[PDB]
């Protein structure tokens, strides 16, 4: 038979790890070794926030209030493991999406924190010139949507539109011509859900629906590009965090419904088994996942600390 | 559903790795990350040698000649990554087996390097008093057999007996009463083969037989304790090195038959997939496996060097 690999690499002490950032710390987690490390303390990181990692290994956080009423913007300094304050998001905003192409970061839509109104406004931070600006607005006003980046394109999915219904709409942003396009919609309109790239499909997991909590897993093949169904999540949950770690799709946490019965956070980890098509329970409880945004990243081991 | 793990551990920078020791270096290999590191240089390590790791993380090597005509005995100093010369094996000997219980190391049988004769003689090295002695002789004279240790017991398997036929005999050594016992024999008499503990069965892989090269995989359940058959190796090979790494059974290298057609070393890695019952090709070529004894060990990452 054939082999997975032809020649071995020389290791450099770099590990693909799940980075869990909440308001106490950014903790690195290795699901295969069931072990955690400290990457950075995070006492200044706002409890309600979104997170993104470049490409380069640059972690950015957007969220909270303020530092004209605004939102914080941080970059993790990988050399010092200190969080850097950056030009703040001009808008105080929640329940938005975060994208990124060629080092530039995109905050899409919201949920104005002052006004309570839905936004279509898209802000792009340029890290060379160190400044934010308004690019083309999203075709809808929305919050509760999710955003992911792939091959220099930005995708916006689901959300709640300006009535208060969930939307199934899917939009693509080309930075090099600056327009949004509707793509084929998802089967299940949803907000507050998990998203990741997984070979090379946009996978979406659970959420709130017109029927409330969902365990539905869909995938947009990037590609046909059609929507197809994957094995449903073991439990109906909102705000599952999906991450692609090396070859594999992980699911971290999410909410509810548990027991008077209310949406309540579960701090567990699951892994999709591609062969078999099953969700496998990895870790029952990880306290570091509580309140945490979740990211796959390539970390230098000798920059981590023992917990 | 349930979960594999309940609580996460705090990582300590320790990794289960395949240690490949030959006459140039001891190279650590991570089959899951397809990466290698240097653990120690090994220019003094004899090309024909056997290897064993304690329990504690102590690597010993026996082989070659000499330093009354003897064999070298080395211990890897984990702190300095230097090989320590230890009291030499009183006997110059090859094609023996290596065992170990409670820090003591056992050299069983051979293949006298001076005399050419098969031995039944068993030598035990005591590391506290730093000295070798003769314990109870094996019930047969044999070479080409293999030896593994489990739960304070030592097992001796196969080999060529004093005629020149392969044997199917299996012996257990209890150090605390000092006797050898025949256990149930294997189905296929063999010499020059691979052995490992795998849940909690003594797995044996390939070898030379009365029919020459074998791809046969058997397992002694430790336990029924009966012999059962596993999925045959992809190729008939002698001297496959078997290692249990964390949950998983790996097979490294072995010989032949290739192409005038002669037994020739293949420097590849395979992994048994327990679910499915298949051998999966991991790595086509690893040059560090050439001439190498192979061991699963728990290494401190910050003690390794970049290659």
């Amino acid at each position: 038979p054939g082999y997975l690999n032809d020649i071995p690499r020389h290791g450099m002490f770099v590990k693909d790890l799940i980075l869990l950032v909440n308001d106490t710390a950014a903790v690195a987690y290795d699901p295969m070794e069931n072990e955690c490390y400290l990457t950075a303390l995070a006492e200044q990181i706002p409890r309600n926030h979104s997170s993104i990692v470049t490409q380069q290994n640059q972690v950015y956080v957007v969220g909270g209030l303020y530092v004209p009423l605004q939102s914080y913007f941080f970059q993790l300094d990988n050399v010092s493991s200190e969080w850097v304050g950056l030009p703040p998001l001009p808008s105080a905003r929640c329940l938005f999406g975060l994208g990124e192409v060629d080092d530039k970061i995109y905050v899409v839509a919201g949920k104005d924190l002052q006004t309570e109104a839905s936004l279509d406004s898209v802000l792009c931070y340029d890290p060379v010139a160190a400044k934010w600006s308004e690019v083309k607005n999203l075709p809808i006003k929305v919050y509760g949507h999710n955003v992911i980046s792939h091959n220099g394109m930005i995708y916006c999915l689901g959300g709640k539109t300006d009535d208060k219904k969930c939307t199934n709409r899917v939009f693509i942003y080309n930075p090099k011509k600056g327009d949004w396009k509707d793509l084929a919609p998802m089967k299940t309109p949803r907000s507050m859900f998990g998203v990741a790239i997984h070979k090379g499909k946009i996978v979406i997991a659970g959420g709130v629906t017109e029927d409330g909590l969902s365990a539905s897993v869909e995938a947009f093949d990037l590609k046909t590009n059609k929507w197809e169904v994957m094995t449903e999540f073991p439990q109906e949950r909102s705000s599952i965090s999906l991450v692609s770690l090396a070859g594999s799709l992980y699911a971290i946490g999410g909410f509810a419904m548990i027991q008077e019965f209310a949406p309540t956070e579960v701090n567990d980890i699951w892994k999709y088994e591609d062969d078999k098509k099953e969700w496998a329970g990895m870790l029952k409880e990880i306290r570091y996942a509580s309140g945490a945004s979740c990211l796959a990243t390539r970390l230098n081991l000798f920059k981590l600390s023992k917990l």
